[PDB]
């Protein structure tokens, strides 16, 4: 489960986009689950090797790209 | 699948997120698909128990979180 | 894989949103995955049969739209 | 999640098959998981709205079909 | 949505198994969905690019193979 | 990626049933996807925390159980 499964992070005006080794998704996404709104995550969606993630109120897409790039 | 399978509903600049009792996500998702552009629901995608819905042009997030929150 | 399966393609101030025929999302979502960050594809999370895709920093939602419509 | 989201229950010589209402698969799926091997469930895989469920190993399919049937 | 997508069809003494060009999985799945109990299918479950489909009793998996092939 | 994501492995007559830590479902089935009829995995449909894999012709569920065990 080592996060070498992570193949790319990125973020725009709306959401943070982590891409993964074919089949990570739900594992890498299960991880971000620990962060919650308090740690800057409003929600999270997985899908194939694509995971979105829009920041909670009080955090910016960047605030997010940061503390997440942090838990990685 | 009582609305009460909905653990929460918050939003942000881009999307209105719902969080469900494990596995209910898509059942609630199927409910949103009943509204569509009609009610300013341009699109909606479910994951684990995290919904990601987004407003139609001429609609805002508060408007969404106002009409989904009204459906529940 | 004929793109008549794509019921809708439309957008908002946040992501392009394609509506496909029952169960076509995961397929159509394969094409959008081909474009990559090179064409402004920041991400594409598929779902039931609704596809959420968003613009790589540098492009606009409105500029990804016209583009999908094109590589479609 | 009232068990009227199920539409039918059947079984052949290898799995119990629950065909449910749109997008309810995950939930009813969510229920059977509480009856691990001990009550006869070696495994269960949910879907679109169909559910495969197979017997532990001391329970014929018929054994499982019944237990399930009782469980709802 | 052309049946050029179906990359494989063989069966064992339990379920028939369709293999595809990744993605179709779901689309392909939903077509079989037209056969029903009556045409010999008790159910179907799919995902990535594999479709499992088991015969309704009174049908031998062999008898399903010839029926799915009679769609495909 | 590590195989300590597999929470158990059992089987019977039809399909082998491998469980896993939350999310791990998909990833682990990958290793599997790299088995082929050659080794005896006729197909593997997995989802959530259960991977069902079935044996190809000429391989007992036990013999395939074997396969996963060595490959695992």
């Amino acid at each position: 489960p080592l996060k070498n499964l992570v193949l790319d992070i990125d973020y725009n005006d709306a959401v943070v986009v982590i891409h993964t080794s074919p089949g990570a998704a739900q594992l890498i996404a299960r991880l971000l689950d620990s962060l919650g709104k308090a740690e800057g995550i409003l929600g999270t969606i997985a899908g194939d090797d694509t995971i979105f993630t829009t920041p909670a109120n009080g955090f910016t897409v960047k605030d997010l790209y940061e503390a997440i790039l942090e838990l990685f």
